[PDB]
């Protein structure tokens, strides 16, 4: 797709800290950009929509190539349309925002310039952020994560994408998402099926795969840390059900692991660690600091800070594994005890280290779940299981929770605030900010 300018595009500024092994940090000035799927897509020479509700214009978009030639992405009113605001080092994302239409959530990328994404090499380094999840009830996910996207949003590879990172193109993740309207400089109208339960979305014949590091998928009830490997590290198109992921009938596709080696302390048995109020180790009614470290072995370490008190990731005992480091032993114990082979099938932490050794783009989002009601995060899943099935219980939310229409109606002013992002060598991000 190309870019149009009927609506101006001004990326909300956002600062972050780059820290040094020598003990100092230096402020960096970036911004955020909303993913292309949230944008108005219209004809290049008129206001006629290329996509509206959950269907494509059959005349502008008779096939994927003609559609991209005829159509452009336009600018975003971040606050008034999308409920996205920033101030200094803080980003807030509202849940439901009512303007001329209803918008739900947002997916945002951290930029390096007005036209390029910021890339982070995670291996050897650590990433810290503050988060306020107090206004995230059951069924919501305020996510902070990394994906192996191209810094230009795909422009250099696909000529027919001229909108680029400035307009939030080029997304991929380990679901190989098929809900994307543009992939590889072409539309996704071919094979498009509108969602039965979402007036704004559908599933196309193509998806966009790449490695994904879920630092943080969480609400006020549960939180999870999850690396996802793919057989190809970076961005790659997939065909139909070969994509797997949430958007295919068979979740387990040909290239990516859509489940990951997840670490949710509640799921692992510590139901007192993270939750709302002073009866939890970390009180989710208040801001907390989350630090994630990528040691060169390929293992992942985690600690948290709240009220100046530090907590390592709680210890877990699972099969023959015991510890709090997310390593090969943890991931293979998890498969043995909870079931599944997706993570190891796609190459495990060894394959995942190939992603963290390269550049990845920072994503921050807020969503509800039109496929599984976020039950995998904060409830018992599958919902016919009990606490006696290992790993079935992931949080304390009712198995009835998280119906999108319901949570949108009841909790429209839910929000997540991410702040004070700091990045640098392991051991550096707790040092004084510059
Ligand atoms: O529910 N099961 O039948 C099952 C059995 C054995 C292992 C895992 C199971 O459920 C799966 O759990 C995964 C870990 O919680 C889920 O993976 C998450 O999926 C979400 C939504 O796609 C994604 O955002 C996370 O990053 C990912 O870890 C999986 O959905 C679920 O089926
Ligand atoms: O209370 N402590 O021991 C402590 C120690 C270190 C950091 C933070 C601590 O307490 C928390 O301090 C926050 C910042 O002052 C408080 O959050 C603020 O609360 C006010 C009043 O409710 C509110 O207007 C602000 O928007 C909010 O940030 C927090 O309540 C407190 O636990
Ligand atoms: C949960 O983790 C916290 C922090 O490590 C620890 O203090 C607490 O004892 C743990 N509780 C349980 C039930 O494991
Ligand atoms: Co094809
Ligand atoms: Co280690």
């Amino acid at each position: 797709q190309s870019a149009c300018t009927l609506q101006s595009e001004t990326h909300p500024p956002l600062t972050w800290q780059k820290c040094s092994s020598g003990g100092t940090c230096t402020q960096q000035t970036g911004s955020v950009v909303i993913d292309a799927n949230w944008r108005w897509t219209h004809a290049t020479n008129s206001s006629t929509n290329c996509y509206d509700g959950n269907t494509w214009s059959s005349t502008l978009c008779p096939d994927n190539e003609t559609c991209a030639k005829n159509c452009c992405l336009d600018g975003a009113a971040y606050a008034s349309t999308y409920g996205v605001t920033t101030s200094g080092n803080s980003l807030s994302i509202g849940f439901v925002t009512q303007s001329a239409q209803k918008n739900v959530g947002a997916r945002l990328y951290l930029m390096a310039s007005d036209t390029t994404y910021q890339e982070f090499t995670l291996l050897g380094n650590e990433f810290s952020f503050d988060v306020d999840v107090s206004q995230l009830p059951c069924g919501l996910n305020g996510a902070l994560y990394f994906v192996s996207m191209d810094a230009d949003g795909g422009v250099s590879k696909y000529p027919t994408n001229t909108a680029g990172a400035k307009y939030g193109t080029g997304y991929c993740d380990s679901q190989c998402p098929r809900d994307l309207k543009f992939i590889n400089g072409q539309a996704n109208v071919e094979g498009w099926e509108p969602s039965s339960n979402n007036a704004n979305t559908g599933i196309g014949g193509h998806g966009s795969c790449c490695s994904e590091m879920d630092i943080w998928e969480a609400n006020s009830i549960s939180e999870a840390l999850t690396p996802h490997p793919c057989t190809t590290v970076g961005q790659e198109i997939c065909e139909g059900d070969g994509c797997g992921g949430t958007y295919s009938d068979n979740r387990y596709g040909g290239t990516c692991d859509p489940d990951g080696c997840d670490w949710n302390p509640y799921r692992l048995g510590n139901t007192s660690f993270y939750g709302p109020g002073s009866s939890f180790t970390l009180d989710t009614t208040k801001k907390l600091t989350v630090v994630t470290q990528f040691e060169t072995s390929g293992a992942i370490n985690r600690y948290y800070v709240q009220d100046g008190v530090t907590f390592q990731q709680p210890n877990a005992e699972l099969g023959s594994y015991s510890g709090n480091e997310l390593n090969d032993d943890y991931c293979t114990a998890e498969e043995a005890e909870f079931g599944g082979s997706s993570f190891s099938d796609k190459g495990g932490l060894t394959q995942f280290k190939k992603a963290t050794s390269g550049g990845m783009v920072l994503v921050m989002s807020l969503w509800d779940d039109y496929y599984a009601n976020m039950l995998w995060l904060d409830s018992t899943y599958p919902t016919n299981e009990t606490s006696s099935t290992p790993g079935a219980v992931r949080g304390s939310c009712s198995t009835s929770s998280g119906v999108p229409a319901q949570v949108e109606s009841q909790s429209p002013n839910a929000k997540v605030t991410f702040s004070n992002i700091k990045f640098g060598p392991i051991g550096s991000t707790g040092n004084p900010s510059g």
